[PDB]
DNA sequence: ACAGGATGTATATATCTGACACGTGCCTGGAGACTAGGGAGTAATCCC
C-alpha cells in the first residue's frame, strides 16, 4: 500500500492526499512502518483528547484546495 | 385475518472515548519563642 501510495505520488507527480484508516491498536507500528519506509514525505496521526483533536485538525484540514495541499503533512492516519 | 419480513431482545464478548479521579514539585503563610506596652479586669465610689 505504501508502494502504491509512492509510485503514484513521485512517478506521476501527485503526492496526494493520502488517508490510512485501520484499527486502533496496530496505528502505532504503522507510524513506524511510515517512519522506515518514507519519512521522505511526511506524515500525521491523531490519538487524544478531543480538544487535541480540535486544535490538530486545525494544522490538518486541507488548507489549500488547489495543488493537493502544497503540504507540510500529507498523510492522515 | 394470517403470513412475511422488518425491527427488537437476549447472553456473551470485544474496542475506544469521556469525564471524572488521584499524584507530585514547591512557595509562602502559619507556628514558635519572646518582650513589653497597654487595654482590660476589678475593687471602689458618686449619685442618676
Amino acid at each position: 500500500s505504501i508502494s502504491v501510495m509512492a509510485y503514484l505520488a513521485e512517478r506521476y507527480d501527485i503526492w496526494g492526499p493520502f488517508l490510512v484508516v485501520a484499527p486502533a491498536s496496530t496505528l502505532h507500528n504503522w507510524q513506524q512502518e511510515v517512519s522506515k519506509f518514507v519519512p521522505d514525505f511526511k506524515v500525521l496521526p491523531y490519538w487524544g483528547t478531543a480538544a487535541d483533536r480540535k486544535v490538530l485538525r486545525k494544522f490538518w484540514d486541507r488548507k489549500h484546495t488547489t495543488y493537493k495541499k502544497d503540504s507540510p503533512f500529507h498523510v492522515m492516519i
